[PDB]
């Protein structure tokens, strides 16, 4: 994916994030192929081909975490993704969260 192409799908993911419910992740990424394809224009991709695209997007950015300088200049667009991802991490969280308070 180019990076415009990953702003476009981690915009959806954010923007339909409170649709993700615990134990249905089938859904939720089937749903984001599917309109990430329909209307920005994505590649058709598989459930787990497009599961795949938001797990790299978000293991390369908790490498950027890792990597940050204090006084580092950013551009625009990492900046927005960026904040895209700390918004779905808060979200993935949150149900962690959730699931751990009542774990058997």
């Amino acid at each position: 994916l180019s990076l415009e192409e990953k702003i476009k799908l981690m915009r959806l993911v954010v923007r339909h994030k409170h649709e993700l419910v615990d134990r249905k992740t089938s859904e939720f990424y089937a749903k984001i192929a599917r309109i990430g394809y329909e209307d920005e224009g994505l590649a058709i991709h598989t459930e787990s081909a497009c599961r795949n695209q938001i797990i790299s997007i978000m293991r390369v950015y908790e490498q950027r975490l890792a990597h940050r300088q204090p006084g580092m200049k950013t551009t625009p667009e990492e900046d927005e993704l960026d904040q895209l991802c700390d918004e779905w991490k808060a979200r993935l969280s949150e149900l962690q969260q959730y699931r751990e308070k009542f774990l058997v």
